[PDB]
């Protein structure tokens, strides 16, 4: 999603 660079995103 939007949550910085690392999974799940």
């Amino acid at each position: 999603x939007a949550a910085x660079l690392l999974l799940p995103x």
